[PDB]
């Protein structure tokens, strides 16, 4: 059997492909005669898979959709007292306002902006980093994520270069005002090398798709990124990344993505998927119009949002079984606070220690346990009741099908087998992956 | 034994409560001689607990933390082509400018600023409906997801309404462009009332906990609102909730939320948990102060945002055995694209095709890719894909899959899509010559 997933995305390449409006990027030549007749998507899961379709093993410049990557490198290279010193937070559109030097925050708005874009490239290594350094640095995070070495397209990167005078405003503004120590030119350069980079948009999925776990790559389970890097550089592209399309994104798609001149769209959406998406004619926003619609089109058809909540919560709970004094309680899945506070639930549940009269429809629910955690998804939380003969005297904690779990998670779930054992019950935990200490 | 969840609660509220500051709102004299020491808080979960500590049931006037559920209620009423006419989604804070009207569209930009909260109220039931029905009607939306009858705080109510100026500027300025059809006094006098409905720490929580689940109420499981409004209702949140507030909240916290000057913080994380805080001193800004670092600190303490990955995946799979000739597939949890595309993975890993998976990748070109794939169970754990490896490991020397046993029991529920991709799959699998039984007692998979 075909998984249906590529086929969904073939019929939509097809369909979408039956037009092309728009114009490609008329900045430079390179990219304006760049050949439109050119469509391909991909798929990257934190099920290490890959669904493709239509030209997605075509290279192309990743232009500013590699803001973000440069943007987490930065963050982990510096840390983040350095990088919001000098890169802001707040929402905002390409056009430049030096009131957000002057007053305001005193610093470019946002990473995804080419203010903040070129600020970061500054930021890179350290302090006293060389140009080559910070080159390196940019080519490597994108190529690390991709997961494998990329290319600077020189071609386009010389075609550019003789037609960067808005950028290296930007940046003689910003050394203005401390934000640049380097020179406009040495920064401006570095920033249009990096815009330079070649992807395909498998790459890019994959890349989007180390964001949308948090920092693991898909492909091999290693930690790319700290969680807490791959939260701040989705929420600044979920802000800004498509800030001047049509009507509200996070509303209308809830897919957080950017787009690149080139025509590439990259997408990344917590827990779910990493997108890419290849299709060289611009809308009047300068965005892939395609690249934009296809997007458009996995979050209604697939009905992706960054809004909806799809956790593991009481899932967490496979199972609870009770056998004369002692009761096993299996946990499963990622775990982090939701998870946590559904075993807690489950413990809490084994009676080892509102007002129903106000809300008697809330009782009426609580009643049939069984369906109320069905309609919630509650797992199996609802089973440690059933199990509350005699009393319990035993509580073997089994954590085998645990995949991961956070410190958070950590703390939660010890603290809660602290008090069990406080109210007389022996508890010995199963964890042959020992993922319960520290 | 006690939940440690509440004690932590309780912790934070002595904590964060040793200090003040701030000052009550000043515009009118109810709530400016309110008791200011006063301190509760309340999480409400989609299991159906709800954990609070301090004064979390002291009523307060729910003011501007009003706004998301009338507009939900406008939604439901007049469906999104109707509402998205007269409320924009542009995320704005509350100062007004006249230029955000002379757009295309004539609207104000959002649901969570005055002059759209207006325009929202003006919408509530129908084209024709009457002052009282519209007051009624959310007054309800708010009672529905509470959970039980809330009612306006008149004394409230008269002691603003003395003081409407403002909200009457907007009014008029709406009307002036359309926005708005009857009277500005009617207007302002419904969205006042509104605002002056009597909410406790717990009610916040319950019914930001009703968002948080995509329209689902927590403690019955009965559907209050269709996802699709749910959703574009946290995302307004997300976008103008707190737009002021230092720092930028999306960002730093994670956690859409919005303030009501009588000191209460409504809080709603899909899928997690819904949030409830009272504290009636404001910061400059003019939200709660406590309120606003409870919420930080609840951010912080137990990792708590808007882009963390909790997603079910390939947890989604609850197993996959096999007994010589059939496979036995169990799968759980709440199923939407994420999980079954797990389950597609599944199904596909069983290499019941005649032909052999294309990988996407080259595997001399990624050796550290094929590496991995090679110990399927540590790169499955590594990456959070639960039981969809051991699909692969059934299909790993001696006998072709005749019989997949597709067991549902386990499934809280499944959405259209995943509803959808799962038949396809099952469809495929037929196709292939392998008999699909679906042990579905509950019957989740059909429609
Ligand atoms: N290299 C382009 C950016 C292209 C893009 O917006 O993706 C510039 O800095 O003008
Ligand atoms: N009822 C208040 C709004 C309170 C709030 O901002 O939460 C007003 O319109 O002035």
């Amino acid at each position: 059997m075909r998984h249906p997933i590529p086929d969904y995305l073939a019929s939509l390449v097809t369909e979408l492909g039956a037009v092309n409006p728009g114009e490609t990027a008329q900045y430079i030549p390179v990219l304006a005669e760049a050949d439109p007749d050119r469509f391909g998507i991909a798929l990257a899961t934190p099920t290490g898979r890959l669904h493709c379709a239509g030209d997605a093993d075509v290279e192309f410049t990743i232009q500013s959709a590699s803001k973000p990557f440069t943007y987490a490198a930065a963050l982990v290279d510096r840390g983040f007292a350095a990088v919001d010193r000098q890169v802001g937070l707040n929402p905002s559109g390409e056009a430049f306002n030096e009131l957000s030097l002057e007053a305001e925050s005193h610093r470019p708005d946002n990473a995804m902006i080419n203010a903040g874009a070129l600020a970061v490239h500054q930021l890179l290594v350290g302090p006293e980093a060389s140009r080559k350094e910070r080159l390196d640095r940019a080519v490597e995070i994108m190529s690390l994520l991709a997961g494998r070495r990329l290319s600077v397209d020189w071609e386009t990167y010389e075609s550019e270069m003789a037609v960067s005078d808005r950028n290296l405003s930007l940046a003689h503004m910003l050394r203005s005002y401390g934000v640049l120590q380097d020179s406009a030119e040495e920064i401006v350069a570095g920033y249009v090398a990096q815009c330079a980079v070649l992807v395909t948009v498998k790459d890019l999925a994959v890349m989007g798709a180390c964001l949308a776990t948090g920092g693991i790559h898909p492909m091999t389970g290693e930690r790319m990124l700290p969680s807490i890097v791959a939260r701040r550089v989705v929420s600044v592209m979920t802000s800004s990344g498509m800030y001047d399309a049509a009507g509200q994104w996070l509303a209308d798609v809830g897919i957080p993505a950017k787009s690149g001149v080139a025509g590439g769209v990259l997408g990344a959406l917590p827990g779910r998927v990493g997108i890419g998406v290849f299709s060289p004619r611009l809308d009047e926003v300068g965005n892939s119009a395609r690249g934009v619609l296809a997007c458009r089109r996995l979050s209604e058809d697939f009905r992706l949002h960054l809004m909806d909540g799809d956790s593991l919560g009481g899932t967490a709970v496979r199972f609870v079984e009770r056998e004369g004094d002692r009761v096993f309680l299996h946990l499963q899945g990622v775990i982090r606070f939701g998870g946590a506070e559904a075993v807690l639930d489950a413990l809490t549940d084994l009676r080892t220690g509102w007002d129903a009269a106000v809300y008697p429809r809330w009782q009426e629910a609580a009643a049939d346990r069984a369906a109320l955690s069905a309609a919630t998804g509650g797992g199996a939380v609802h089973e440690a009741a059933a199990a509350a003969d005699g009393p319990i005297r035993t509580v073997v904690l089994n954590l085998a099908r645990v995949d991961r779990i956070d410190d958070v998670g950590r703390r939660l779930i010890a603290e809660g087998v602290r008090r069990l054992q406080a109210d007389g019950v022996r508890v010995e935990v199963e964890d042959p992956e020992r993922i319960l200490p520290l």
